């Protein structure tokens, strides 16, 4: 089935945290495609995926990266579909220039963004059914399952 | 006319920042909703207006708070639609402290965080039309529109 | 015997920080609960322990979150006791979200923050005995002994 | 007439923030003083007010300092009573420097933190004044009126 | 008179920073070019600018934006020549947003990154001179006279 | 022999740490002493060490703690000698809050702030040598051919 | 009359902050000499001041500098002598930049670092006052004098 | 062959950050030297080093640093040549003291500064090898095949 959200990623190093992104969208049933693309090592490879996005179909686009992290502004600046930015956990920082490097986007150009890490990249799936579920019942119906399985399953107390 | 998108904030003193999203939504034609209310002093007012959002027909909530800014991360707890979040400015951290408690939501419970102060306000606007326009081909059309104008009106040099 | 503090945390993983609060209690013979409760996974559930806390005879409660923690917060929208509220040390930005989330509530809303970690779990557990040593002799003597020991006990040279 | 929580600051320079929890607790008829000692200027005597507070009858000390704040954990230090601290807004670090140097208190002495700045040292005398309803009946009557008014008095729309 | 060096920016809100760069390349007699690129608002005229920069004769490119500052990391990846970026100082965050999205750049795509602001601005012209200095006698020159200037100007003690 | 500096430390956890300015001073043969005194569990000890300090012939106190790191400036609030202060590294905060705690002391009561962590230790110890050095010909000898020996071992080329 | 102390500051823009260390020295009789250097723009003068500060009298080197603030360490690099540090608030980063940049000093070569701002150069001349009255007895009672003013120069209560 | 550009490092520990350098260095046939070179404690060494690199052939200087980090930037005091500055990760502050210390030079002294660490030490000789490919030809075509086979060689999608 076509993809409906496109989740990419700067590098195989991001794969750690975006395949949160990744499973979570396999549970909910999104067709979905998972690539790689560096705005600074392949920004042809990005402007080409980011422009095409909409007239192959994709909805939604999950882009995670570390460090300097355009990816996710760099794709947003090229689509007009909504696209959802991971900030990845970077080795000395910690992910904060992973942060505002995609969650501060002057006004225009807009990146929904996620926390740093692994909760970031499930989050950013969730994000995105929940934009799908607008105008798909039967994911809708999931997605209201998910959050009440999530909701019914935290335990009352801590085991020790 | 009936509101597809809810604009909510914590106070008063949100409103210099979140009207942007109000004016944006505005001029791409989004009816919307426009209203205050607390996480911390009308917190059964959040709970049912989140609650109830969905039903009420509403696709998208933008809700934006400053400080410990907990009014996006709890709509989103109530509600099954996309929430995206604005961290207005706070007077002392300078909305470092709005931002973190926006975007760190943990795995489960999404809110698509913006820019810090005004342009987290356009940007929110901007991303949920780009999320309505997804199944809105006239909104699409006039978001496009939107887009193309922003890249046609930047100069090509600076005045001096 | 009716607990008269509660503790209440996000998350099975907030456990291994919140136990010192736990023990504590325990150690001071002060009767308390020990519950865990999501303000985003399980915000009804939190509501109700929240708005019950008072009628059911708590005194005190003790909130602990990471990340976007809004739990004591939350909690302390919807109880007229006194909340004190745990910083659990996240993993990327080590606990400055949680701390930030917590500490820098607006006016109208108290939470009484403590240290991020282990030292804030256990002080939210002796900030809690000092005020029920405000109007029960025999704890305020147990708390006095505490204390006492403290200072005491600490050597007057390291050891090498 | 005989206070039951004492005020204390750095300095004349901290009453413009401090001044709101001395307003809080009249607001509340919380019998009070308001004093400055200062750690570092007048240590013997922040040991004095400090080591005899309970026996004058205080049940609480809200203790607000800036910059390199050490003015409530001394406090705390030389106090069995419950000791809350109020960050004041530094200029260059814009009050991080006093929250750090508050609420990182290591375990076994308390400090219950507010809000960086005048919304701290209001939500200091709300806790207070939270602890004091504990065992004063017609105080907690005051200060659920006062909460259920806050709760009525936030409006349901901005201003524009 | 052809530009060796092109001084890329934002917006026209960056040129109060860049107008810095601008006149000390004039002051060294550094024949340049002063334009508008916005990476997010015209992501395909920053694609041609800086794929064509070498063929048109740009021996280096100085690039300043401010927040999530993609501008300069951009133009990189579609240059071979030397990037340096200027950050730009932003409201809220100060040029904290600006500096770490711009330095932070991982490995492969250089950018050499300045101080925050307008002495920033003028060390990307300084750098840029002391690059084409290697290759270029008279402004060797010319850059020798202006350090050796700088260092005569130094006053010997303050003025009250 | 009597000692001149006094090295006193929060806990037995700050030795790990400060023991490099023992060896330190033990390397230059400079007499002293090292305790543990916390500000906050043993305030009268410290108020009497600090008291004290000069009748009993210290001339310099190195005082080390981490976290609300009060022990630097509570010592020198009672002490008319030289105090340097290191933060020790905290587990969360990596120190910054040792480090704002101890050096943003306002004005009156100095602490002389020494790096995070061993550096600072060390360094506390050879600050408070070159203290001693300016009246002791001997030691200042020492001193001279300690930081000799310092420059001199540095390799030209690093080990491969 | 013959200059123990030398006050040293990287530019005219320095001596709003450091004339404090100055009027302080003045104050308590401590003569001193107060000049401009700069680390970047006089590098061998600065060389030459400080290899040479011992042979010609000085005791206590006072160093101020903002943003990436080399004076003090350099400084140290050169002189066997103590060298205080000031960190000169800075416009964009508030003088965090110059903090760090001054008191992460790595092990054998020690800055000893005052607060950022008017507060730091104060204490710089305390703590050098503190240091010089150890071999200076008529000093020594002089600091005396004044510390003692200072504790009871401090008012018992705030003007409203 | 001699060297053109100089790989200065403050100390054996930050080799297994700077060896990134060398190594690109030596994969781009780019002849260089390798040296340890502390500011702090061997500054004569330092003064020298940059006082006589362009007379001795060098074209650019690459010096990494850790903490206050002041290698590139009083390198740069002392050449025309441009310095490179790579913030060494430190082990608290993680290079955030080490960048703020490299990137923040006043006006007048620049320092190209890289990411902190690794990725920072290989851009440093990336951009080292763009300034020289503007005057050799045969290493330009060598860099040109460099970022080549890094775009094409990013693969499209991660390995799971
Ligand atoms: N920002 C960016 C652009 N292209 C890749 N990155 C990011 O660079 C970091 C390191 O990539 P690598 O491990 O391949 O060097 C990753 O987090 C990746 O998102
Ligand atoms: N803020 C919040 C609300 N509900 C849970 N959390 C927090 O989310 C973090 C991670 O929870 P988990 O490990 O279950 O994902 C924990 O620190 C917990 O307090
Ligand atoms: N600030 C302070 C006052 N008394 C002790 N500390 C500090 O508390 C931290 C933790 O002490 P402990 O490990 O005993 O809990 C140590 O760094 C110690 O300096
Ligand atoms: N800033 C500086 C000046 N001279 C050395 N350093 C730095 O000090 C840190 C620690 O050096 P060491 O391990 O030898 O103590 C290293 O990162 C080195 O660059």
């Amino acid at each position: 089935s076509a993809p409906v959200v496109g989740i990419i990623m700067g590098s195989q190093s991001d794969w750690e945290t975006m395949r949160h992104a990744d499973a979570l969208l396999t549970e909910l049933e999104i067709p979905h495609e998972t690539l790689i693309v560096s705005a600074h090592r392949t920004p042809d490879r990005l402007a080409d995926y980011a422009r095409t996005a909409a007239e192959r179909g994709l909805n939604v686009i999950i882009a995670g990266a570390g460090g300097a992290a355009h990816l996710p502004g760099m794709c947003a600046a090229w689509t007009r579909l909504p696209v959802l930015g991971v900030p990845v956990e970077s080795r000395a920082l910690k992910g904060m220039d992973s942060l505002l490097s995609i969650v501060q986007m002057p006004g225009g150009v807009p990146v929904g963004t996620l926390a740093i890490g692994a909760s970031g990249a499930k989050n950013a799936a969730l994000l995105a059914a929940s934009i799908l579920a607008l105008y798909n019942p039967a994911l809708a119906a999931r997605l209201e399952t998910w959050r009440a399985l999530q909701t019914a399953s935290v335990p009352n107390s801590p085991i020790t």
